[PDB]
């Protein structure tokens, strides 16, 4: 059973320092930072990031949740990227969660961080470019060390 501890205000970078954001879609995507749009897509560069208590260790357990008038949070049901019209919340009575990812630190990189789904073990959060677009998606990681699947955390206030 996981507990609601505190809640971060963070942006999310992947492997080439582009940025997370949500688009107009609500599709979760990345910019660089030199990107036309990167002014509209300011206010939705911003994630609440929730860290519970979890009475199993595995990781450090979190919520990835985004305010638009109404906050919503990162789902990984189905084994795909979607966003649960809910707050994080202050308990879950079960040991797995669609919305809750194991965090954990890089092997020798402690500032990269990995998150694994909790509910469908050995599924990452991964950066993929598909066309044009860099999207989030999760993604079976067999083998880890593919930097795709690493992100760094900067707090907004830190």
């Amino acid at each position: 059973y996981f507990g609601k501890l505190e809640s971060k205000l963070s942006v999310i970078r992947n492997l080439n320092d582009q940025v997370l954001f949500i688009d107009q879609g609500n599709r979760p995507l990345f910019e660089d930072m030199t990107d036309s749009d990167s002014r509209d897509n300011a206010p939705r560069t911003i994630f609440i990031i929730s860290m519970y208590k979890d009475s199993q260790p595995r990781g450090m357990a979190v919520t990835i949740s985004v305010k638009s008038e109404k906050i919503s949070t990162l789902s990984s049901e189905n084994k795909i990227i979607s966003f649960k019209e809910m707050n994080p919340p202050d308990n879950i009575k079960d040991t797995k969660s669609d919305i809750i990812f194991f965090q954990r630190s890089v092997p020798g990189h402690d500032n990269k961080m990995q998150f694994e789904s909790s509910s469908y073990e050995g599924y990452f959060l991964c950066s993929e470019k598909e066309r044009d677009l860099f999207k989030l998606i999760l993604k079976k990681e067999d083998e880890l060390g593919d930097r795709s699947c690493m992100f760094t955390v900067q707090n907004e206030d830190g």
